[PDB]
DNA sequence: ATTATGACGCT
DNA sequence: AGCGTCAT
């Protein structure tokens, strides 16, 4: 009653680039503007492995992790941009530099945690007050949120037809029953967050020409969720009310974080298929199933319940690079491997040069990983050391004293390595 | 031969 | 410190 929480005492939105590298690549070339494209790495093998995918192409069935060669036979008018390739390897630069540009303008408009190089979590609580400062007693117009779905609307009672007819008789529901007059009200607090996605989507699209989805929350588990719900260029509102219904069909592996073992066992273990079931267990029964941790957050989640903070941090933790050598490629001598550090070494000494400069901070730690043949696991071993200068060579002979034990006998080296992997990392400020 | 990255938890 | 998990 009086005393539950609810879980409404923030607005947080998740914006996530549409196929990013894509829009990157169309924004460069025009000639793949609106049509079937999709970004490759690499040539020879297969026609390179696809790693992002227009939506006009994935209405053909390509996907990433597909290789070109198959996608061709999927869509065989598909357009392709090549990832750049320097020192024998991929080269994320442009995308990396991209994504820069689109997290300082949302940086503009609240503070937000760098997820991933095309997404981002934006705490919009205090941006909500002030708006709602701003327009007191203001309704808030359609007009406002021209992308805008909330999740669960229309409900009840012959444009009904079309999908913008739907999304609009869906808002004037929402709006007609909203209480402009209650500053404190969870839904209007979510509603202004929307308005003021909708503006900042329009700034990156103005200044960047990329379209981006959001979606729009209490909490980075629900944005994150909302957010998928209606792509691409559009945004999603998911309200605390919406979450039994939405839950009631909603697969346990669609949750972040349950996409994986976790949520295979939370399926097996309980016998349950989806997220709303959850709500028949007590806390302790998930804690003894799952841990205190997972169990507590299930406990609340299954709720529309979640506490993890925005983290205030614009910037990536780390720089790192890596090369798979899959197959016949894998490493089978020294002069092979140390070539190959070398070149990773090079790339990072360049990014690390570019991120000092930028950002005011230097790395301190080296963290070298690699992969053996035979083995499944990303990782075969990780071992570090101190990262004092930001010099190719000193860095690439350091990762080879680091894992050369590993080598069972030679100028040979196996088992033949299958990845290289080194990550600058422990930043201090300089 | 489903890359090249990232973030983060457990012990 | 080193390994395991989750994500596109
Ligand atoms: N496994 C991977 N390999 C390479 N690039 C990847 C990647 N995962 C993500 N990326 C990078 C490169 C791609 O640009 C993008 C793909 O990851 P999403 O964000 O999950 N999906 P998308 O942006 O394509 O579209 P939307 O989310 O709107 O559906 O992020
Ligand atoms: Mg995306
Ligand atoms: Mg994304």
């Amino acid at each position: 009653g009086p005393h539950m929480a609810t879980g409404q005492d923030r607005v947080v939105a998740l914006v996530d680039m549409d196929c990013f590298f894509v829009q990157v690549e169309q924004r460069q070339n025009p000639h793949l503007r609106n049509k079937p494209c999709a970004v490759v790495q690499y040539k020879s093998w297969k026609g390179g492995g696809i790693i992002a995918v227009s939506y006009e192409a994935r209405a053909f069935g390509v996907t990433r992790s597909m290789w070109a060669d198959d996608a061709k036979k999927l869509c065989p008018d598909l357009l392709l941009a090549q990832v750049r390739e320097s020192r024998g390897k991929a080269n994320l630069t442009k995308y990396r530099e991209a994504s820069v540009e689109v997290m300082e303008i949302m940086s503009r408009f609240a503070v937000i945690e760098r997820a991933a190089i095309d997404e981002a979590y934006v705490d919009l609580t205090s941006a909500v007050q002030e708006r709602l400062q701003k327009l007191q007693g203001q309704p808030i117009s359609a007009d406002l949120l021209p992308s805008t779905y909330i999740e669960g609307l229309p409900q009840g009672p012959e444009e009904t037809v079309q999908k913008e007819g739907m999304r609009k008789q869906g808002l004037f529901q929402w709006l007609d029953s909203l209480q402009i007059d209650n500053l404190t009200s969870p839904d209007l607090q979510l509603t202004v967050g929307a308005v003021i996605v909708e503006e900042m989507r329009a700034a990156i699209e103005r200044e960047t020409g990329f379209q981006c989805s959001a979606g729009i929350s209490h909490n980075k588990v629900l944005a994150k969720l909302a957010c998928g719900l209606n792509k691409p260029n559009r945004q999603t509102l998911v309200s605390h009310g919406s979450v039994p219904q939405l839950f009631s069909q909603m697969p346990i592996r669609k949750i972040r974080s349950l996409g994986g073992k976790l949520g295979a066992s939370v399926i097996e273990i309980l016998g349950i298929e989806y997220m709303g079931e959850l709500t028949q267990f007590t806390e302790s029964q998930l804690q003894s199933h799952f841990g205190e941790k997972n169990g507590s957050w299930l406990y609340a989640m299954c709720r529309g319940i979640e506490h993890d903070p925005v983290k205030p941090r614009q910037l990536p933790k780390t720089i790192g690079c890596s090369k798979n050598f899959p197959g016949k490629t894998a490493l089978a001598t020294r002069e092979q491997v140390q070539w190959w550090l070398l070149q990773l070494a090079q790339e990072l000494e360049e990014r690390l040069t570019k991120d000092r400069n930028d950002n005011d901070r230097v790395a301190t730690q080296l963290v070298v990983s690699i992969r053996v043949q035979g083995d499944k696991r990303l990782s075969s071993l990780r071992r570090c050391c101190a990262l004092t200068r930001y010099d190719a060579h000193k860095m690439s002979h350091d990762a080879f004293t680091v894992i050369k034990n590993c080598n069972t006998s030679g100028t040979e080296w196996s088992p033949p390595l299958t990845m290289l992997f080194l990550c600058a990392t422990k930043f201090s400020a300089s």
